[PDB]
């Protein structure tokens, strides 16, 4: 039915079959990425052509390929060999996670380093860490992972409590070579365990928490049709899933009277990166593009009813490819439910004598992923009043190091001798806008203070100004919390009943952006993260602010290359890219497992409707 | 026998009898404010002395008085005549709300103004609006209210839909003189009604919302003892209520193993002001101290189960005084309940194989108040992980005006010819700190970026710095969202296991502060609102950031006056005052009754605990 339906197991198997038939998926080939492509613009009338894009890795050292296939027609649309030294390496494969530790286990330099620290190699876990691009010339064109070690005392021990500092190794995962082992000196391995299920650490469990029961006796207020089409309280959308981006929202629209009014064509988190701010050579290379390098979707957790998701839950179970092109279901990977959200509107009037109260609700679409030590929840909310919100919840175990004897300006202490390097978690939300359709524009709105004097004799006046961003060259914007800066996406050709263009206002949290020196590799590779807001003209091949291949890829792709085209964005099909993140100076309270912290953004209607859109909500 | 217990009806009627017998409450007297005084420092080595503070107004022209009585002993401790021209007028009385309209009804100037506009005087409501201090010398020492007119077409009509622009009057409520009527010219009275319960406006009500049932089979997890002492999930506190401030939290502490550890001695919203930014002389004087001038506590709503408060709710019903000293119960004026709050902590580990998830919850203490057109909900939240949060929810009906032909830089259009003047809602949270006791200090913490170079060769390093605020003269701080600025309250004499002072970190929303010109009357009378963070040395009589008598006070009272003392605040008994506000450019969606919008702040432990304080939370 719908061209926006989730990929099915059959489609994935068919992609495998088509690739095999075309001689593109022999036994040395691995699928590093596979996803369905959105329908082209103006396809609405066209019949379905379900197309999939695939990145294909070769374990024998041959060049990888990027391939697009039509599962509908059984054909390869295009297949190109990639020059990874130029355009980037493919995403990290799950089947490579164990390879770093396995290669190091027999390397004489690594063993000597462990011996110097009296560590048993059999107990030393090594993290499969993305490499970035630095001064090591031999890495260019090679598929490299770096390794940092953590001691696991026994099979269920949290290795994060026992970082092995002063030691790092680099590995070529295709040639199976350890290229470098760097030992800057021995640090004590912190000894305290961090086992949050150990009663000796938890103490006796609380018996004080009484149950909270959340039920819906008549079922949920939303409907699900065509597998992933949601209708709830005037909202309409399709819930997609991509192995790289995770949950993606399509065709967000609101039924206002008789018209289904588009708001956002596609919403996703198109990248997220964790740059570390410790200048030690052991970690100064660390920048984890959890989305672009590791693919957050593939590690989506199966969500347990009553634990991960509470209330009347409707699940989706998206299907992804394994490394060989076989379909694999992520059982209960997506939770959907509505929840009460307090008071919506309330007034008791001194003159009419009328008292009025209405309650609010939001629809929630979420998933939770795990990347190494991190676990992140991605939440999209739709509210009765037209507000759209995203929230990321960050938890997991903090990435650790030794804590230096004399203290540190770049690392906090979590436990005796145990450090946690400062870092950020920085997201990019890609919002392909469609305010009442595709003809859109963005205005930056600042509060305007006014000077006391003629026309303002009491010095109380204040105002605001809006600046239309007309060309991509002028659409790279920074926050200004002090002046209440927001950005309005409007449709200059669709007006409300008061004759103003309909719009939505983006409210950022105004958290710090990328802190790294602008001359750093990470400032170039995560350039998007240096500014709060970018606006581009829509293009088929402009999907991620970091480009298609982030792994071991220098600057040269992504948002800075897109905006160079300086295209008209004033009343055109545009895409907003919003950078937002957490700057994390870890606290003692974050150890041994961290309480959730959050960051996000929201958009509120701004003269989109002709009056409040929730006057028709009943009291009950 | 808690000294922090809510005032009882008996205590209030005892105050009444004491005053009356002392000849302080004759027929011309009105109680403008009455509240119980908190215990003084170190009076725990002493038996009961419940004392009440009362502001007494005289309707016949005599000077008002400030009186303190001991209900424990049935005596007047002090009674002082006030010089209102010097120290300010008393808060507005509810019984004065109809007085402006009544005085104008027989004034020839007012009647001429209405006649010209063909408005039936019997249908014209006049708002009882605080006057401020401007250029009118005759007003010094007089109790003045100003009035703006709104047409009510029938008893149940929303008058806000029909503002009468170009007209304003000033009245002396004691002498009953209309001092001035100002007519700057005729504006059309907007004609559309704003009756949000009229099916003509709401249309057919939604039938799509299915019920959400929230129950607690075994009851709530918190206990209430001594009327208002709450214990919940390691938290301990007393819930107070004052007619001016509303809900007040006392003695917030956390049970950490063997010890009850104090965190905040008293938390309240000590002021909130609504300054208007329309330079028209009809409104340019408008600044409503909802707390200081009107007293938000006295207008607290009775909260309906299943409507205002959902779930297993425990109510407090605070008692206040009426204008004559009679006790009045606000039935179900305070809601207390716990609610689920999503995921608390989660990690699935690639090396241990352990999958771990825990749920979060928060304790909620709230009330909802109405001041003219506004309705605000005040919410305090305590979370399992030690976080403390406040949230204000703003709703009601927007204060209206005409929308000028030609448009406006200071007014929004909500409906045909109907305008909404720009304004802010700015709150001050007074946090009498007690981090592990009263010896506290505050540090301002900024992110510190680092330059690429020696010691930072890859240009990835970043850090932070902390600056101790040592004296009040250097303790008036502004936000800096760009450098992630926060403020830490710590106890330099109480260290965690890692030998660092325990602390709590204040995270502000960094919204704009007061926008008015610094030379305006409002910048002087609401100086608190011009800066985000102030720290003072604790003092008994320093209660509000705007002083005791805000109404028509000339300026400089409160924080500017306290700060001028330049007291030591480095390891002393200190008070944090955080300014935070909404800057409101009303949108069409705000009309005819506004969807809730929110603002607030939170404090998170910062090395207060020796590790996560929620390891003992069970799986559930
Ligand atoms: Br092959
Ligand atoms: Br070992
Ligand atoms: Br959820
Ligand atoms: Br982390
Ligand atoms: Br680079
Ligand atoms: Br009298
Ligand atoms: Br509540
Ligand atoms: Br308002
Ligand atoms: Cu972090
Ligand atoms: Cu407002
Ligand atoms: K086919
Ligand atoms: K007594
Ligand atoms: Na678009
Ligand atoms: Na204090």
């Amino acid at each position: 039915a719908s061209p926006f339906r989730l990929a099915s197991a059959g489609e994935i198997s068919e992609v495998q079959g088509i690739l095999r038939t075309a001689g593109l998926l022999g036994p040395e080939k691995r699928i590093a990425y596979l996803g369905v492509l959105d329908p082209a613009r103006g396809a609405g009338s066209e019949a379905e052509d379900r197309r999939f894009r695939v990145f294909i890795h070769d374990v024998s050292g041959a060049r990888p390929q990027e391939v697009t296939v039509s599962v509908t027609n059984g054909t390869v649309i295009s297949a190109v060999e990639l020059d990874t030294a130029a355009t980037g390496e493919l995403p990290v494969l799950e089947e490579e996670f164990e390879v770093v530790e396995q290669l190091l286990a027999t390397d004489e330099r690594w063993l000597k380093a462990l011996a110097a620290r009296n560590l048993d190699v059999s107990k030393v876990r090594v993290a499969p860490l993305s490499a970035g691009v630095f001064e090591y010339a031999e890495e260019r064109g090679r598929r490299i992972l770096r390794g940092l070690a953590f001691v696991q005392d026994f099979p269920e021990d949290s290795a994060w409590a026992h970082p092995v500092d002063g030691l790092v190794a680099y590995v070529d995962v295709v040639s199976k070579e350890v290229t470098r082992v760097i030992d800057t000196g021995v640090f004590p391995v912190p000894a305290e365990h961090g086992n949050y299920t150990d009663p000796e650490l938890t103490g006796p469990l609380r018996t004080t928490q009484k149950p909270i029961s959340i039920t819906q006796p008549e079922g949920p207020s939303f409907t699900v049709t065509g597998g992933n089409h949601i209708e709830w309280e005037k909202w309409s959308l399709d819930v997609g899933f991509d192995v790289r981006e995770g949950v993606v929202l399509h065709n967000i629209a609101f039924r206002d009277g008789d018209r289904l009014r588009p708001i956002i064509n596609r919403a996703s988190i198109a990248e997220m990166v964790v740059p570390y701010g410790d200048p030690s050579p052991i970690r100064s290379w660390q920048n984890y593009f959890d989305t672009g390098e590791y693919l957050v979707g593939q590690y989506a957790n199966s969500l347990e009813l009553g634990c991960d998701c509470l209330g009347d839950i409707t699940y989706l179970s998206p299907v992804i490819s394994d490394a060989f092109g076989n379909p694999r279901e992520i059982r209960n990977g997506i939770c959907m439910h509505e929840e009460d959200w307090g008071i919506l509107a309330k007034h008791s009037d001194l003159w009419s004598g009328i008292n009025y109260t209405r309650r609010n609700r939001r629809m929630v679409i979420s998933f939770f992923t795990t990347i190494g030590n991190y676990d992140y929840g991605f939440y999209w909310y739709l509210y009765l009043d037209g507000t759209i919100e995203f929230e990321a919840k960050a938890t997991g175990v903090v990435f650790t190091s030794a804590f230096p004897e004399g203290g540190s300006d770049n690392i906090s202490q979590l436990a005796p001798g145990l450090g946690a390097p400062f870092h950020q978690h920085i997201f990019s939300a890609r919002l392909d806008m469609a305010i009442d359709g595709f003809t859109n524009r963005v205005e930056e709105e600042d509060v305007v203070r006014q000077t006391m004097g003629p026309g303002n004799e009491r010095g109380n006046a204040f105002s605001r100004k809006r600046t239309v961003l007309t060309r991509e060259s002028e659409a790279v914007r920074e926050a200004d919390a002090r002046t209440g800066r927001t950005w309005i996406i409007s449709n200059p050709e669709s007006k409300n009943r008061l004759n103003e263009p309909v719009g939505y206002k983006l409210h950022a949290h105004n958290q710090p952006t990328l802190l790294a020196d602008p001359g750093s590799s990470i400032a170039r590779r995560a350039a998007f993260a240096t500014k709060d807001l970018w606006v581009t003209r829509y293009a088929d091949d402009e999907r991620y602010p970091t480009g298609d291949f982030v792994n071991q890829h220098s600057g040269g792709a992504g948002l800075p290359s897109y905006i160079a085209q300086d295209r008209d964005i004033d009343g055109q099909d545009i895409v907003v890219w919003h950078t937002f993140g957490l700057t994390h100076f870890p606290r003692v309270e974050d150890w041994p497992i961290m309480p959730v912290d959050t960051v996000g953004f929201k958009l509120r209607p701004e003269g989109f409707f002709d009056r409040s859109p929730v006057l028709d909500v009943p009291a009950n």
